[PDB]
Formats: structure tokens, sequence, C-alpha cells
């Protein structure tokens, strides 16, 4: 994989693999998600997800979110991509944590970014001041906090009104992706992969870890991508074989626009080269 990035810099070809990957891209239908009455419920008009993938949330008039489940069979890890939370679809957001049993939220994003908001205050900031989600019968509490210097990790308690029923969710919050372009280094990303990884977030006793960013497919493809890459380099019996293009065009079976830019497609291969190399 090494050869083959220094190659592809020297030749300057990011754009072009790039948009090799964009033009052999999977395109399934997102009806549900195109429906008049889901149109408060999507964020971006051009991201949407597929119908054969979409996460249901367990509700008789309305089951639709934005989300999509991307279950990587060989490297036998599930991951949920979801937007930012809206305004009015926390309460869906926490419905869908608590029905698919995640343990774990990664959150790629700062709630406010280049002055604009970039999705919804949806956990709450003190621990005696919780978050009540009427429309879901939730409440959602804050238990600790370790802010790090590139991320912060929480501890929330979600509670079901209805039985009383707790559960315990880690909030692992990146707090450091720059404003524009990807980061110099991937190791603050590697350690925060890592940490996640530690937490037992992404492990198969659990329900999949739900991932956002603001449209839930650029720096959060490359947190699925890389921590896929890694897994499947453990696992087979030629680690050389791992093709990161392969994996992430397989990825985009499942939801679209995973990697965003040439920029983030570099980043990614700099994350599973350094990645492997610390593995
Ligand atoms: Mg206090």
């Amino acid at each position: 994989m090494e050869k083959e990035f220094e190659q592809i810099d020297k030749s300057g070809s990011w754009a072009a693999i790039y948009q090799d990957i964009r033009h052999e891209a999977s395109d399934f239908p997102c009806r549900v998600a195109k429906l008049p009455k889901n149109k408060n419920r999507n964020r971006y008009r051009d991201v949407s997800p597929f119908d054969h993938s979409r996460i249901k949330l367990h509700q008789e008039d309305n089951d639709y979110i934005n989300a999509s489940l991307i279950k990587m069979e060989e490297a036998q890890r599930s991951y949920i991509l979801t937007q930012g939370p809206l305004p009015n679809t926390c309460g869906h957001f926490w419905e869908m944590v608590w029905e698919q049993k995640s343990r774990g939220v990664v959150m790629l994003n700062r709630v406010m970014e280049k002055g604009s908001l970039k999705c919804a205050q949806y956990w709450p900031q003190k621990e005696e001041k919780e978050m009540i989600f009427e429309d879901t019968n939730l409440k959602l509490t804050l238990i600790s906090e370790d802010i790090k210097s590139y991320y912060t990790v929480r501890q929330l308690e979600l509670e079901n009104l209805t039985t009383q029923e707790t559960r315990e969710i880690l909030h692992f919050h990146y707090t450091t992706w720059p404003d524009f372009g990807v980061p110099e280094s991937p190791a603050s990303f590697l350690n925060f992969l890592f940490k996640v990884r530690e937490s037992g977030s992404l492990s198969p006793e659990h329900g999949p870890v739900v991932v956002h960013c603001s449209a839930g497919i650029g720096r959060s493809g490359t947190f699925c991508l890389a921590d896929t890459c890694l897994l499947l380099m453990d696992k087979r019996k030629d680690p050389s074989s791992v093709d990161i293009k392969k994996v992430l065009l397989e990825m985009r079976k499942f939801r679209m626009g995973l990697i965003q830019t040439a920029d983030q497609l570099r980043f990614s291969y700099l994350a599973v080269i350094e990645g492997a190399k610390f593995i």
C-alpha cells in the first residue's frame, strides 16, 4: 500500500483515482428518503440512505431516519452511518441508538464549524441538566465527561421512560478535525479509533456503532474505511492483498458518498498505512 501511495503522490493522480471510484460507485434507490413526509427529516438534499440498507425506526406511523447499516461481511464489522441530528430528529436519533442496541456513538465534527451549525446539540452538557425527548419517550443524562486534547469521551445514560430501563452509551467526540481539508498527520485520528475500539463499541457483543459528522459520509467514511482495512490486514493470510479502493467500493454499496474528496481518500490511505505500522 505504501509503494502505491508514493506512486499516486508522485504522479498526482489522487483526483483521477477518486473520480474512478465515484464513477463506479453503486447507484441504488432512495425512494423512502424522498417521500414528501420525510423532507424535514433530511439535512442535505444530496445525501440520502439507500432503501435496501436504511435503518428503520420501530415506529408505526413513520419509520424514517437518515441512517444506513454498513455490513462488512469478511471483516465481521457493522456500522450505522447517519447525518448529524436536526433540531426535530434528536428523539429519532436516540430511538435508533436504543433500538439498535448500540454501545457507542462516534461524532467527527464540532457543533459549530466555519461559523455555522453542523448539528443539533443532541446530548446534555451538564450532569444536572438532562434532556427529555418527548416524541420517543427517552431521557438522556450526562454521567461523566473526559476532555482530552484531540477528543472528548462522555458516558451518557439513556432511559426508556415507558419501562424505566436504562442503557449506558459512550460518546466518542473527535473535536480536532480542521474546518478545511484533512489533518496533516493521521496520528490523533488513529489514536481516537483505537480508543473507540478499546471501549468495546465496535465489538460483536453490541449493536453497531453509530457514526456521524454533518452528512455522515466524509469523515464518517474515513473512520469506518480505516477500521475495516486494519481489521482485514490482521485477519488475512496476505495483508498486502487488502485493497482500500475495493473496501471503499464495498462500503459504498451501503451508503452513498463515503469519502467526499480526493484529500479524504489520500488521508484514508495515510491512516491505514500508519495504522498498520503501529499494529
Ligand atoms: Mg458542573
